[PDB]
């Protein structure tokens, strides 16, 4: 098994404010697309409700959702209520992905991080996880979105 997570963030750590992405970033919309499809998606019930409803589910993909309702029924996906349900539902290779509760309970376990850092100086009241010692990563040159914001990828590995 190869526990994956995947976020985009500021560089100041921020993913996620009242609710949603405070950004547009397509290319990273494709990537992540791309990054995840047929793999089983693990996610916080909050971000969940923040999928656009015309991708909830995530098409393509085993939809996870966490919740500490036993009975909370998402159309399309497998409501589980522990990170060990999950994973035991999970296949082979599942991408955590996200919000800032599910980083945090699913970084102990994980592999690899797939990371988006956007050039975006905006509040949030949800944050990337701190990726201490152990990690690995090769940096990769800025790019700029159509869309005009300046960004990078950057695929951290465990030592
Ligand atoms: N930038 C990115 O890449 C990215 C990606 C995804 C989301 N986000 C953003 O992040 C924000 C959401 O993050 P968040 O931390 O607020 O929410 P979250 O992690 O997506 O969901 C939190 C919820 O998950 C459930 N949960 C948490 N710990 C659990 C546990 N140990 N066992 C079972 N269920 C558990 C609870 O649901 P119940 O209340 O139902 O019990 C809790 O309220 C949004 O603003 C979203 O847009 C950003
Ligand atoms: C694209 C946002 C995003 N980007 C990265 N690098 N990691 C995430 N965990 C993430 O969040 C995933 C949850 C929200 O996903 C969306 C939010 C708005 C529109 C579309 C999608 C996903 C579309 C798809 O994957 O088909
Ligand atoms: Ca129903």
């Amino acid at each position: 098994g190869t526990i994956g997570l995947i976020w985009a963030q500021t560089r100041a750590g921020v993913i996620g404010a009242d609710g949603a992405i405070p950004w547009r970033l397509p290319e990273d919309q494709a990537r992540f697309k791309r990054i995840t499809m047929g793999h089983t998606v693990i996610m916080g019930r909050k971000t969940w409700e923040s999928l656009p409803g015309s991708v909830r589910p995530l098409p393509g993909r085993p939809n996870i959702v966490l919740t500490r309702d036993a009975l909370f029924e998402p159309d399309g996906a497998l409501a589980v209520g522990s990170a060990d349900a999950a994973l035991a539902a999970s296949d082979e290779a599942p991408w955590v992905i996200g919000g800032g509760e599910i980083y945090r309970l699913f970084l102990p376990l994980a592999q690899r991080c797939e990371v988006t850092v956007v050039e975006a100086d905006v509040p949030g009241d949800a944050l990337a996880p701190e990726l201490g010692e152990g990690w690995v990563v090769e940096t990769n040159d800025w790019q700029t979105s159509e869309s005009g914001l300046r960004y990078q990828f950057l695929s951290y590995r465990k030592v």
